[PDB]
């Protein structure tokens, strides 16, 4: 696509994952469908039972003689769904005698029980695995901080609690020629995060700003303003999170392109100590303010350095 | 607050939240709520069944004129509530016939058989879930050691049962002032505690002092013992580790403010080995023991080296 | 074996065991297996019923008498299955009475009922742990890149939802000939796939090349094109990713023996781009189109470089 | 202890623990203990169904000839276990009469019927946790290996599976004494068996002797052959490792005395070929045969060379 990995956190036939994913489902609609599952099975038994009542539906109802046709179930109408309610669900009443020595389909009551523990394992297991929120800055930032020009993005959490020990990890995807004339589509260099001094592993109780330092072995090395609104170098950032109850690492993905990326920029703070807490403001998290940043490349800012130590 | 991470672990209208805590619930409690609810629901439908009857309640209670009004129930005005205890355990005694061929409601017994079996799954669920020790010092402190200036806090295990494979990571929070003039409220930098030689992560059999050298990359470089008191920096100590008897990973937290940050100080032994096994004494983990540590800083210290080298 | 490692992913009387694995059944052979056994549980109650009942099988059931030979349930010898269902589903419809005066032992109803619910108990959890794709290029390729030789191989995703959070690890398995003169039949070095830099833990939207420098750490750094095929160092290299849908965690081994380790060819595209158009063909994923790779052994390539720098 | 951790991988009035002892048992224990429970259940629930016999015990228990002491259950004898059996486990038959319009209270049906749902619940329950090999050399060696001393300790896996991301840690615990005259008793000083290069997460098809280099930051730096006797250092090495089908991650302790390291010893090799083919011997895994090897220190072998060499 033009943008390959969206802002959300997605990247830009089957009779069998449907089951797996009914499972994921509302509580509201995964009981609906347990209920429908058990209305289905207890009237075709039902339906069935009416089907066992044509060998004896007139012959004697109510004559009761030595043999009423072969009697099975004895009941005189079409209503024997009592008589699938009680067998699919173990309550039978003796009301209606299960059934009597004429040899009928008692295979179809072995089908019913059968069917039923079948049907009521699957609904147990579904109940079962179904019973059993971090944001990214819209525009990430070049800013000029302690000497080095740095690109910065910052990380927060929406709501009130936070996913304290995250880990964050970040892979710029471009376009590279190598020497011998190769072409790759998507060259993918990894960016320093602090992987190197341990820094990647930190805590985001506040928003806060990760920073890349922009150095020699960066991929940025030689980036500068110039040139940086052409290049189509795009920034992908993933970050991992251990939830503080039975924690385990969600991915946050967010991508950057040549558009969001600013120069000049950098994050306006979002912590204000009042009255002993400190003000958060979500409105202002994501905004960004001019600063006095030099537009020369980073390399060429190095050359300027050295130049000036001499 | 003003201490931003407290001692113990913790920094400092919803349906499906409060059942999720619902099943974090004591064993006795869980048992408590499962008869609970399995009483009101029995009374409910006990009430309701009796509401069936009502025109042929009084009709012929136990008159039975020629089988007239047939009551879809052989049950009397009081105690009908084991009609209800029949259908909802599915026990279905044939004392009182379950569904007369007159027919009144049959559906009541589907309500019944539906609202039993979701009960039932959902506290089995409930049931399912919920059947299915690090302490760190008081006051941590800053030594000379082996000839370089040390910061020293004790990690101990409470229980005789062994955690295996604890990592250590430390990182101190204080507001940082960058050469451009842009404040950084929470400025959080990593310390070095081994995670480059793989001393961060390491098995501990007895409280052990882990130690983190005050060197040039340490953020501690330039702390004399007069800039101690006067800087309110914060750190924040995390041990993960498994148990030894079962492999579940736990996440202890722990702070210390500059209060607690003592100087020229050192443990005292938690150990002493003789008659067959190590003496334990956590009376002695909290508590400390002066020692004579120059008061200049760890870059003071060097510079003090670099004078004797003149 | 002549290699060690399959290119699949394989390396080259207990009750328990088969136990375990009947668990891990297709689901159809799983409810077959659980219809048989309830039918034979079944078989078995109804056929131990009528040895019960073989002392009054004829003595009362011909006579009809009050209570004088009066059988343990009221059934007849033929179609006594009925007893044994009703008995083992918990329906106890009371056509047959559960016991009688004059019974003759009770006791094999209290085996059925307590072999009944065991039989159920462990059949569900079966039924819950049963309810509850990377290729590698056939062929290793070397090639000159960014101006130093590189061994590549290709990782591909199968599965149109991209992969995310690949590390890959490779090692070579090589008879190493200690100068001490110990011979080590299968000697493990690791190969520097990014371990260092953090290009391990890579992203792959499509399939894309894992390259190793051969550098002097390099297990492969003096190997030549002319001994390509004299040696018989074998690579396996395991992918450990999360798929974008679900943090599945996979092993994928390979094997690049001698032969398959060409010199001299570089992979074929993957990806087509038209216009914003991203098409991946897994139909050309594993086809290598040939460069002039320096046919020098890398650190005879790396001496002359620094021969002609001089 | 005189040793810290053993060889095997140990180290040297609850109400709760017992329950989660009972539900880690044998499946012959678990169903055992469950069957105990419910004929405990049953017992129980009838001996009070006989003292509920106590209000009518014969009045109009037998002969029948008015209502009066019209029984709760119609049951004549003290052996109306048949009565609890169908009442606890939900087959009501209806020939002993479930309850009459004349009782003393009928809670005790209510009571039986919510502690067989909660055994039934705790005893599945239990069954479905329930349901639901490394080996290192008896002496470690020190020898002379590729020009260089190092320590090497074999490691491998007696089942032929194979095992993954085998990753091995080795922490050195001696007495170390610091220049301030404290000593701490257990001074934990990792050793580098490959993590600073990655070789740490070795395969196991073969076994394999993971070897420690002896250098300048080795804990060994010093010693020597006829000085190791007298020394206290206690090494300790852990290795996890993950079975083939995505298996658990299994950790394995030992440890290892100063008069179980050896001096010029190395492992003979564990697989020989035999007839074309390596053969591999779990007999010959811990054999060793001495060899020639010199006896100075690391650190003075180094300055030896050194002085060869000026």
């Amino acid at each position: 696509i033009q943008r390959y990995v969206r802002k959300d956190g997605k990247c830009n036939r089957y009779l069998t994952d449907i089951f797996t994913t009914l499972v994921d489902l509302k509580w509201r609609f995964n009981l609906l469908i347990f209920v429908m599952v058990y209305t289905v099975t207890w009237l075709f038994f039902g339906m069935i039972w009416w089907l066992i009542a044509y060998i004896r539906g007139d012959m004697d109802h109510i004559e009761d003689p030595s043999w009423t046709p072969c009697v099975t179930n004895l009941n005189g109408f079409v209503s024997a769904f009592l008589f699938s309610i009680e067998t699919e669900t173990t309550i039978g009443y003796g009301y209606r005698v299960i059934t009597d020595k004429c040899p009928e389909g008692i295979i179809l009551l072995l089908i019913q029980s059968v069917l039923g523990s079948i049907v009521n394992a699957f609904m147990v297991g579904c109940m079962f695995v179904k019973i059993s929120t971090l944001v990214f800055s819209t525009h990430a930032v070049i800013s000029m901080r302690d000497g080095k020009l740095c690109l910065m993005f910052r990380v927060g959490d929406l709501r009130n609690s936070h996913i304290v020990e995250a880990s964050i990890r970040a892979k710029l995807i471009k376009s590279k020629q190598t020497s011998e004339g190769e072409f790759i589509p998507l060259n993918q260099t990894d960016i320093n995060v602090g992987y190197y001094t341990g820094d990647d592993r930190l805590f985001l109780v506040s928003p806060l700003i990760i920073s890349h330092e922009i150095n020699q072995q960066s991929p940025f090395w030689e980036i500068s303003k110039a040139q940086l609104p052409k290049e189509e170098l795009e920034i992908v950032v993933i970050l991992e999170g251990m939830v503080e109850a039975t924690g385990m690492t969600c991915q946050a993905r967010s991508s950057y392109i040549t558009s969001e990326i600013l120069w000049g920029y950098r994050f306006t703070p979002v912590l204000t100590l009042e009255d002993g807490f400190y003000e958060v403001d979500y409105n202002s998290f994501h905004e960004t303010y001019e600063t006095s940043t030099p537009s020369l490349s980073a390399k060429e800012l190095a050359e300027l350095a050295n130049r000036a130590e001499s």
